[PDB]
């Protein structure tokens, strides 16, 4: 059976439960429910109150956490910059690469000192995302009745707001300022679509956890690249967020019920197959 | 009332620039600063100052305590930092002798405690994301361009002026760095990627203190001196271009307490403050 | 004093080479802490040659944790003047093809929390602070040497700075080439790889930096060899990295690495260095800023 970790009245809460993990606490305690007959966890990345900066949260424990509790497949959201004229605020972003920036985190579970499991993992991350749970995020979308706007096979004039790109790459910044206009302007020349602080580690833990991660990204400003009007700070992006969450929840719960719909038996095992074949000192 | 505060780099590891009314052996919640700061006065507006690699330049970039730093200036009531960096030239017409009024950076350092903010129990509270779009004060950058043209030193600035017009040793009005970690330089092959992103100039100190400054409040602006048989003549440069820098930061000071600066450092606290996303969570009940 | 002694790292697929017979097996300490292994001793004809394995016995040492300082500075303390290294990285270029090798002339780094350097403020290195020049960041003489111990050995050795792309016979070993060292542990994503083959870089590792440059602030010469054991993720999924695909190109392609660095360490034997380590040391005495 499957069971959904969610990261960030038609979810049915059970209770709230504190863990511990090898890596330490996570950053709250998790929210246990039901969709429909699909187990769910939520997990607030930030902690309560919002008090924990990206480059501070426990990726590991987060993830760790997860894992232990029986969970399958994470859905992740963000919230991030737009670096391209077609992504606005407002639109979502399904993610399918990154370009990594990150720096000082723990970003795996193996390593050679005592706080890590004992091994060297290289995991191949050419497609970084569960590519399943990319296309059950579209289509939950699709069911909302939310457009969803593929630039492989559409293009501007055919992008109707607010819409869910069906691919996009992110660069991940360490935080916690926001990014110059010479960094936007390069990230931006790179031909990335998105900037965000939270996406890395996150992503290379769960397949290191042997998990199926998703991440859907909320666009809530055009970071720094346009008018002084336009640039990024706090209030920009909250103000932004709170007028999509409500969009990001249909969609996260309508994919917990498709992922149930479905079975993922060899997907799992080709999740599990693939961390196995990636240690090193074993090989 | 203006306090300014003076972070000498490279050539100012033991600066010179007032007669030393008093020294602050002082330390810091966040560890000790580069070195004893120096308490003067240039004209009648209070100065400080502090060599970024201590006295005796022993105190490597990476290593380089700049929140201490930082925080020992606003704790002494400094308004403004000014602050030197000696810089290698990416692009044909940044030549070594010229100096940069810094308007942009890109950030490749890592390891250095680079925000004053946290989760950590010896952090301040909270979660800060500053903007940076334009990470300079830009009212200070102008005084440090106007203080060279009072200076008699040639200013070029590339958006209004032909190739022409740069003429050396000059000031490029605007300009941005690359900041590395150091201690060793850049590869050729690095350094041609940083020049093909665009980039003016190549340092190792101006991130985080940049970013530290703006998250204390403070008017930060920074000057770099491009520095680079061969060997003495760029050195005789390089004095000669500290010279000249030490003539700017002196007229800057001056220009500086010639001007009011309420309204500016009543935008420079309300911008942290807007700027922290645990209050702002809660000014609308948020979650 | 004019003696020449060759240390050799040896990455992946190098965990424990025989290179010689053994002399001596040396457990040492250095001040920044324990080398990755016990170094081997011996010699190659009349050459002195000491065997260190980057990743320990059992490669249970990633590369971010690899102890690069001590590792270079064990070496430096038996009295080594040369370190020739070994990598296998994936490839950017459609040129570099799964057993080419790359005597590398140049890098961009992508690394970070790793010692890099032995010099700084804390009580835990040596007092001052060391500005290497990094413009060309290997020895080239020793560079030299490794193309020409695979000319020696009937290797095709490919220069596209002399040689038209119709000269590019496979296996070779092309004679420039730079390396762009991630931090690891895992490879990288498509959208990095594309990134890295648009800025012109030719080939993707993990153990290169900080180890080239603590090379050159001990006042050795350092010159590497990259194994290409795949095409990164930049082509076909059936031709995606992973730890299967490089290990099994490295066993097909150690045999030629090892043939080449025995030769090399013979062709730096022939030659007075004189100079050369003069010129080595007296750059780590001119890049100290505190004096
Ligand atoms: N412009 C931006 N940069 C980084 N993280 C962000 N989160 C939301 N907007 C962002
Ligand atoms: N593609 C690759 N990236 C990083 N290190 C490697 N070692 C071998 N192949 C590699």
């Amino acid at each position: 059976k499957v069971k959904v970790g969610i990261i960030g009245n038609l979810f049915k809460k059970v209770g709230v439960r504190q863990v511990t993990t090898p890596f330490g606490k996570p950053s709250d305690t998790l929210v246990e429910g039901f969709v429909g007959d699909v187990a769910c966890v939520v997990l607030p990345r930030h902690g309560k109150g919002h008090l924990i900066p990206p480059s501070e949260v426990n990726y590991r424990a987060n993830v760790w956490a997860l894992k232990d509790l029986g969970c399958t497949h994470i859905l992740a959201t963000t919230a991030c910059g737009s670096l391209q004229e077609d992504l606005v605020p407002g639109d979502f972003v399904v993610l399918n690469q990154f370009m990594d920036k990150t720096w000082g985190r723990e970003n795996t579970f193996y390593g050679s000192k005592p706080d890590s499991l004992k091994g060297v993992l290289h995991m191949p991350m050419a497609e970084p995302f569960c590519e399943r749970t990319r296309q059950i995020l579209i289509q939950a979308a699709r069911n909302k009745s939310i457009n969803v706007y593929d630039k492989k096979t559409m293009d501007k004039s055919a992008c109707i707001h607010p819409c869910v790109h069906a691919e996009g790459s992110a660069v991940t910044i360490n935080g916690p300022r926001f990014s110059t206009r010479c960094e936007s302007f390069i990230h931006k020349a790179m031909g990335l679509d998105i900037v965000n602080m939270t996406l890395v580690p996150e992503v290379s833990l769960a397949r290191e956890a042997g998990l199926s991660y998703a991440s859907i990204a909320i666009v809530t400003d055009f970071d720094c690249w346009k008018s002084e009007e336009e640039h990024v700070c706090v209030d920009m992006v909250l103000e932004q967020f709170r007028k999509s969450v409500v969009h990001v929840r249909e969609i996260l719960l309508e994919a917990v019920a498709l992922i149930g719909a479905e079975d993922w038996t060899k997907t799992i095992e080709a999740n599990k197959a693939l961390v196995m074949s990636s240690r090193q000192d074993l090989l």
